[PDB]
């Protein structure tokens, strides 16, 4: 019969040989690089045509590594197949490498969520550093068109394997960048914040763990989240009826609600400054960074206390969580001064890693800290930072009292006096409006830039403000919020929220017009007051002093703002809800657990609640 | 050690017992269904919970059932995880069955594109009507929760397989709907019209026929499809680079251009008319179907002609291809007297499926066709349809013919004249604006009722159009070009739309003044105006008499509106450029066969070229 | 289905809803101008309009009604059929037998915004379609107190004017009370995903308590 005209077989062909490769300005190549205990991880090398002693980039990621390297799949230009991000290293004729962490997609072995460093909590000859350390020295032994050196990047987990590395890295590793790590998840990074659990946690549990490949997130009711985790109750129980009781990772997290050893043993700021890396470091986050918030600038900070021998340098710009990889021109309605994000990596990232991995490249002498001001919207150069803060700092930092009438003030009010607002756990408070999925990435991306003036106009909010401003005050530290709180019942979250309120008007650009920007918020789970590993129940009425450090600020409140504070009980469904009754496990709490009770903030005399802002000349 | 503390092994569980389950009001049975030649098929039943006596919905598809049946991934209720098509089938309580045909995703067997029935193109013991049969009775025998009987539907390629079911179908199939079905790939579905070679099918070869599974898009070059298509020259160049000379279907393709043996052997219109079906048939298609405009139309009114003993109704509604399953609102900028689409899904789609899958349902009495005027903004019931056209009507077409002024006149012109415009292949007429790539879905998918102001500002495009009306101008069935029309070249390729200009001014939505609306529109290959099967070189300067049928129209021409015409020689790059010299083959055109030619289209007299339009009183 | 002087424009919408075809050019030319013709153009088409037309908010389309309404409290052919209040924050067709009450507080330094801020007057695209704004964020406060029956297994149709029979205490010797009947949507709209749970008024207003007893005297 005639094959042109009859077809007894498959249209499919055998093997697929497209002269589409041909057309291509780089090589890709695919291995399954073995380490120490024989298990294999895959690795995606993407290689520059004619390339000769090239520096690589690598990143190691529970992201799909094949994925990763293929942002416009199969593209014929090495610009398209690699991230957004990757834009400066193109250009520069780096050599890309992706690589699927161990128990991850294309790589074999187990999979343990954010593994721990070899120690009581992982007593195996494994771990992400030995991993990483493999990958390098198989790197510099295996790639004839690089020169041996390499640099590490990667944004959230693909920055927590850059940590990892940093413990304990191989020769080759020069020089490093973590972006947005998730460095501890218990004190303010990905799972808790100050002890509040992050209820988006449980979709990526499910979606991260459900298999070695690729999973889906948790049906859902309702379309929006305030109703579905209301509906539910507790965590514990929309974890229950999502089916988490059977995830290892859910199993322990449960177990260890508490700051105990479980958590402290995955802090890796302290771990890290125990260790005193020698490898140059770029540490960078977003001001906004919505998902990973403690990791860079507390990694950064403790590795200057314990006096590091190696570059040591902070970037924070008006980005969003791994904002950096992408544009960083605008945030929600905000605009910034040009791409900021690409100025970022063209400017300071690129030149930084070409010293360490392309010999003869021009030296650059950073300073302490890169940091974006939001107020006067240029890139601040700071040699020494912060210059204010609370203990061994050329100045201290400067209250900002709350006050009778809702007001601010920076003189310590002498009258006593004290405001209420009443906590009720059935109809908490929305951290952005209804209603809301987490599903909704572009809700969630922007969330910490949304306007507060919602907020303000409930009665279980509290707001204070200053008069118009008629002189600018600037901003350049970390706020510490030193909050004297009384609450009805046996426990308590507190939110405190630093916000510039914009001009009554803005005629240039209407929406603005009183709109209540917050700079810098969190949240404080009460039962922690004391000790964050020994929960301990409030007493009634009781004014309870809080002291807790706030997001870093960088900001001007310009003439025509305003300064405010904002204090709630609840953030939902971001945050689950405090019962407001001392329990054992929150995770746990029933229906009759939940309590409505009064709160009450103090402001003047020797309980003088403040927002302690690091203010500069 | 602790496993609450200490993880050795992998958090990722063996196997999930989601208790999300028990919350559904569905459940999902996957079957692998065998076929006669032992060849098991992927079959995904989805059962109300609780369902007894209830019909069957079944649909065959080479788009992954499993996907299919999970619009929304594991939904909670059976009416998110159906598609929106589904709805009121969904509401009435059928079970839903979507299975992958022979050869693709979770299915065994050889995939063939578009498999042709058995016969000379088809000696083995199988094909998509015996695959359809054996599927039938395995669920006929094997789903206690069904009453027996089977109603098949689906659009496209999904259209197709009912289709092929209906040439010899099981007892047990009641019901039958194709909606928009890929039935003459030559004539005017997907791969050619008229002879005339469709350039977005290279992408589909390679999606589909990469892999038993999916498969991705040719790499682009440019953004442009209009620059890569006209860069790379022929068709048959494209093709080559892109790596498709590898693949069986794309050799079958090139090797017959013609509507040969090969192409006529696979007429299902024809073909089905042969065997005189006895199953209850409604036939769909979207008025602006911008992949199958040929398939249900044809199909329908074969079996008209060969007076079909069983229900034949035509459906059209104001959709673009495949329109029917989702909203039928808008169309483009175009807005339509509601949802169109769930109108006929709930009051003609659902009523007709029950009457033959429920047993002691109402009955429906169907006239001849279903028709939304675009004109009128209603529904019209056609006893019988059409009551115009050339042989065999009622009435006969009334000619609208083309005049001197660029001016259009029911009135036969005795004057004799002609306008002439130049054609460059090196400059072919974009089909809708650039820049436009084939991957852009949102700009392909309402492409057909695009303004086409942008075309009548060129040279290479002429244009007429009667007065602004002063009385309305009904129609209602198949347009007929009566095109002559001169080239100096060999070959031509001659496209004719019949378009409605709006009011010069439309203040109610201002963006529609003097909108130039095609309301059926098509291109002509002109080696083929002798006979389909034998290509023929033109004669240089002759006018040559060219007679083809375009979409059909159900409209209505209003007050202050215009009729007009246009003409042109390339549609790019959706139809690949004809070289204007008679070549063997147009896929393997060389750079020195394109020419300029000059087109002249005639006027008045013995060849006064005019549209032969289906006005109704 | 329009908003204020909606029927001289486009009723095909109104906020997110959408509606079958314009009904608004629907009744200009189907019922209005009919109407006129007939009184002012002699020779017309005589036209028998009922005693009411309104649009189905539910059924998405024109009901003619001889009669109407058939239901209301004094002379009509049947009576209001009440939906009560129940406890654990519920609505029912039966009447609650034991005697209970829930409780919230109203703070007038902290007022329910009747749309989302920021909200000024100069915004009349804001303004037009409020009524059919999402009363999701108002059930979120504390100030605000919410009852829902369970998720309907059977429709339930009305036309007519509902009547709100309120049992109202306040601490304070004035008071205003804003009473919602609402549409609460699907839980999930998988063909439209922003409508899911949507919590859509087909009826609200407010009365200020001080007029209780009379209108005329506070
Ligand atoms: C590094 C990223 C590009 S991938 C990661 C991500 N997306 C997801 O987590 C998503 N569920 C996913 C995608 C692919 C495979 C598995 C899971 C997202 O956002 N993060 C980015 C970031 O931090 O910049
Ligand atoms: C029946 C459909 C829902 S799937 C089909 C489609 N999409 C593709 O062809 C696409 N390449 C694809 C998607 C998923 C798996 C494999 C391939 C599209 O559009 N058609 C729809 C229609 O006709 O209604």
């Amino acid at each position: 019969h005639d094959p042109l005209s009859v077809q007894t077989g498959s249209d499919i062909p055998a093997s697929v040989h497209m002269p589409t490769d041909q057309q291509r300005d780089y090589i890709k190549r695919e291995v399954m690089v073995p380490m120490r205990d024989g298990v294999k991880l895959y690795t995606v090398i993407v290689i520059p045509k004619n390339a000769r002693n090239a520096p690589i980039l690598l990143t190691r990621t529970p992201y799909n590594a094949k994925g990763r390297a293929n942002r416009v799949p199969n593209a014929l230009t090495m610009r398209e197949v690699l991230p957004q991000g990757d834009d400066v290293f193109v250009e520069g004729g780096y050599i890309r490498v992706f690589q699927d962490i161990r128990g991850k997609y294309g790589s074999q072995g187990d999979y343990v969520m954010t593994r721990p460093p070899h120690g009581p909590l992982n007593p195996t000859k494994t771990d992400e550093t030995t991993d990483a350390w493999d990958t390098v020295d198989w790197l510099v032994h295996n790639v004839p068109e690089s020169n041996g050196r390499v640099g590490m990047t990667g944004s959230a987990y693909e920055g927590f394997t850059v940590v990892m590395a940093l413990l304990d890295p191989h020769p080759a590793l020069k020089v490093a960048a973590p972006e947005s790590p998730m460095v501890d998840g218990w004190m303010g990074d990905d799972w808790f914040h100050y002890g509040a659990f992050r209820q988006g946690a449980f979709d990526y549990f499910v979606s991260q763990m459900t298999a070695r490949g690729g999973g889906n997130d948790i049906p859902r009711r309702d379309a929006d989240d305030y109703t579905n985790f209301l509906k539910a109750g507790s965590a514990g129980s929309f974890a229950t009826q999502a089916g988490l009781d059977q995830y290892p990772f859910w199993q322990r997290m449960h177990a260890h609600p508490a700051y105990d050893a479980f958590w402290q043993g995955q802090a890796l700021d302290k771990i890290l400054a125990q260790r005193k890396p020698t490898v140059p470091m770029l540490w960078e986050q977003g001001l906004w960074d919505q998902e990973d918030m403690w990791g860079a600038i507390h990694a950064w900070q403790a590795l200057k206390d314990a006096d590091v021998k190696a570059p040591n340098t902070l970037v924070m710009g008006p980005w969003r969580h791994s904002g950096v990889n992408y544009n960083g021109s605008t945030l929600g309605p905000l605009e910034f001064e040009g791409d900021t994000a690409h100025q970022y990596r063209r400017d300071v990232f690129r030149p930084f890693f070409d010293e360490y991995l392309k010999p003869g490249s021009a030296s650059v002498h950073l300073p302490d800290a890169i940091i974006y001001n939001t107020g006067d919207q240029k890139w601040d150069y700071y040699r020494s930072w912060p210059s204010v803060c609370e203990s061994n700092c050329t100045g201290g930092l400067t209250p900002l009292y709350l006050a009778d009438g809702h007001g601010l003030s920076f003189t310590h009010p002498a009258a006593d006096g004290a405001d209420s607002y009443v906590s009720d756990p059935a109809h908490p408070v929305p951290f952005i409006s209804r209603p809301f999925a987490f599903a909704q990435s572009s809700r969630w991306k922007p969330w910490l830039v949304q306007d507060q003036r919602e907020a303000e106009s409930r009665p279980d909010v509290v707001t204070y403000e200053t008069e118009v401003l008629d002189e600018p005050v600037r901003v350049s530290g970390v706020p510490v919020a030193d909050l004297f709180a009384a609450t009805s019942g046996t426990d308590s979250d507190w939110v405190v929220k630093l916000i510039d309120v914009q001009p009554a008007m803005t005629p240039d650009d209407p929406k603005m017009g009183g709109y209540e920007l917050p700079v810098s918020m969190d949240i404080f789970r009460g039962r922690y007051r004391k000790d964050f590993a020994k929960p301990e129940a409030l007493q009634p009425d009781a004014t309870l002093h809080y002291h807790f450090t706030l997001p870093a600020v960088n900001h001007v409140f310009a003439k025509g703002h305003r300064i405010m504070v904002q204090i709630q009980s609840s953030w939902f469904p971001l945050y689950d809800r405090n019962p407001q009754k001392f329990v054992p496990n929150i995770f746990d709490a029933k229906p009759a657990d939940y309590t409505v009770a009064t709160q009450s903030i103090h402001h003047g005399g020797k309980e003088a609640t403040s927002i302690l802002l690091p203010v500069v000349k």
